[PDB]
């Protein structure tokens, strides 16, 4: 499925080149401008677990979810995935948990070293 998917096709997009995050473009957005460090970014999104599992989705809230990029507001793989993203594009990132929850986990849904699947859209972004 998508998760296998990005795993064995993705690309890293990490800086040091370690495969803790892995993306796939699978919708293409608007020309060629990505957000840049603090703009306020909007997001629907969905997150799986590797045992197949949704544990969350913002379509099903009926409201994106917005944050502030490259602040540690979200997970280093949001903050470094969001970045690449082009207005209107969807992908998929695959989040090893060095880039998402370690060992720590958070609790209830996210266990000790998960590696977490994500699909994104980025609706827009705006400086403030």
């Amino acid at each position: 499925g998508a998760p296998a998917t990005v795993t064995e096709q993705g690309e890293d997009i990490t800086s040091k080149k370690d495969r803790g995050v892995l993306k796939i473009v699978k919708r293409v957005g608007n020309g060629e401008e990505t957000p840049m460090i603090g703009d306020k970014v909007y997001v629907h999104y969905k997150g799986k677990l590797s045992n197949g599992k949704k544990f969350d989705s913002s379509h099903d809230r009926n409201e994106p979810f917005v944050f502030s990029l490259g602040k540690g507001q979200v997970i280093k793989a949001w903050d470094i995935g969001v970045a690449t993203m082009k207005k209107g594009e969807i992908c998929h990132l695959l989040c090893k948990p060095e880039y998402a929850y370690g060992s720590a986990g958070s609790l209830p849904k996210i266990p000790s070293n998960a590696t977490l699947f994500f699909e994104i859209e980025l609706l827009d972004f705006k400086g403030e």
